């Protein structure tokens, strides 16, 4: 079966189910967008994100490694063909049986109804729905796990983020929340086949192109931590001493990204630091037990209190005893933990999909090209750019842009600077 079973197209006509309008609640200013449900919990909006931040409202450029076009993604054509590459993404990501596995984690990470001053009932967060406008003109709230959404003035700074709580840190302490991913398929990053070369910030001009399905299943590997709640924060850093570049500018990589790109880069987590998290996300899973044994009601009519607690009781594989009191099983929880931290990786991605792709987060970005993978002729779900039966199908010669030269446009050099 396919992830998309409807082959949406920007102009199709609202029906305020799955086309629709919607707001983004504690945004209020913003004026409805039009928005598309591509699978059960999960939302593409082709508009350039102008909406999580308030502090970043702006598209135009100031007068780094960055890339600006406060042009791009506003016209219904370019929306459309987002929204087409961003669908035939989700279909080559699924056509792997990883992919598949990440796809159906991601689905089945509700983010935790903690949204309750009181431990005697379980309420819905309002930040992890959007406001749906009916074809009444009425808005209905709606929990959802993950909206792909237009870069913001940046258009390199592809990012996995969420609204945040005043008490809570979602993405930390299991709960989970809905991720908003900041990613555009109509550009690629090019790298360099040489790791002595891609490492270096002086060399290469990035001859190979990313396959944007890796770029997307990396973002939807930080998704499933931050669904989870076992995102590692932020702050805690990989200060690089394994490449004299680095250190030179004394360049930090945070742990959730080593984690993410997997292979060797994971090794960089010292086993006692891992050790640590393991166990603090541990108890965060044990509190979400205990809060579910203490609910004695829900509040709000779109479910059961009983319907819930076996939603959390599957999202986090917890156990139940004679009496129906969850409890966490260390074997359990090390076993999802494992699945979402070690088995989704973009390493291992790079081997179910046969691309060429930098061999270590810790590289040196060459330089940003526009892709246009919508055509058949350009891209498939089951290749990429590495078209079976062609001149491209060998030595990942659809990814050489200096082959098919046609698929590339080099916009920026990031090299020398
Ligand atoms: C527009 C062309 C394609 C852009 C690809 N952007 C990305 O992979 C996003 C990535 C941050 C990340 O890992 N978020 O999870 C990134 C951001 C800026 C720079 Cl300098 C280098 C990198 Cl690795
Ligand atoms: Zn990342």
């Amino acid at each position: 079966m396919q992830f998309v079973n409807k082959q949406f197209n920007y102009k199709d006509p609202v029906n305020g189910v799955d086309i629709a309008y919607i707001k983004i609640p504690n945004v209020g200013q913003m004026q409805p967008v039009k928005a598309f449900k591509i699978h059960n919990k999960i939302w593409v909006i082709p508009e350039r994100d102008t909406f999580t931040n308030p502090e970043e409202g702006d598209l135009n450029p100031p007068p780094p490694v960055s890339y600006y076009d406060s042009t791009y993604l506003s016209t219904d054509n370019e929306k459309d063909n987002y929204l087409k590459g961003v669908t035939k993404l989700f279909e080559r990501i699924y056509s792997t049986d990883l992919g598949r596995m990440l796809l159906t984690s991601i689905v089945r990470g509700i983010p935790f109804w903690g949204g309750s001053t009181i431990d005697t009932e379980l309420k819905v967060i309002d930040t992890n729905c959007i406001n749906v406008i009916q074809p009444d003109g009425s808005y209905r709230s709606e929990e959802l796990n993950l909206v792909i959404i237009g870069p913001s003035a940046d258009i390199i700074q592809f990012e996995c983020k969420s609204f945040g709580h005043e008490v809570l840190n979602l993405t930390r302490n299991g709960y989970g929340s809905t991720q908003y991913i900041r990613f555009s398929p109509d550009f690629t990053f090019g790298f360099e086949e040489s790791l002595e070369v891609d490492t270096n910030p002086l060399l290469g001009a990035g001859k190979f192109a990313t396959d944007p399905a890796v770029t997307l299943a990396h973002e939807l590997i930080h998704a499933g931590h931050r669904l989870y709640g076992i995102a590692i924060n932020p702050n805690r850093v990989f200060k690089v001493n394994t490449n004299a570049y680095y250190e030179m500018s004394g360049l930090e990589v945070s742990f959730e990204e080593l984690r993410t790109f997997g292979g060797h880069d994971a090794k960089f987590i010292d086993s006692l630091q891992e050790n640590e998290f393991r166990l603090y996300y541990y108890n965060k899973f044990k509190d979400i037990a205990s809060t579910l044994n203490k609910a004695k009601s829900i509040v709000g009519t779109t479910a059961s209190l009983q319907y819930m607690k076996n939603v959390f009781k599957e999202k986090y594989l917890l156990s139940e005893d004679t009496s129906g009191k969850f409890s966490v099983d260390k074997l359990k929880f090390d076993k999802l933990y494992k699945m979402l931290t070690e088995i989704y990786t973009e390493d291992n991605f790079v081997k179910f999909f046969k691309v060429l792709n930098r061999k270590t987060y810790l590289n040196f970005d060459k330089a940003v090209f526009k892709i246009n993978i919508v055509p058949k002729v350009n891209y498939t779900i089951y290749d990429g750019f590495n078209l079976r039966n062609t001149n491209l199908a060998a030595n990942f010669n659809g990814q050489n842009t200096e082959i098919n030269n046609m698929n590339f446009t080099k916009l920026k050099n990031f090299t020398g600077l």
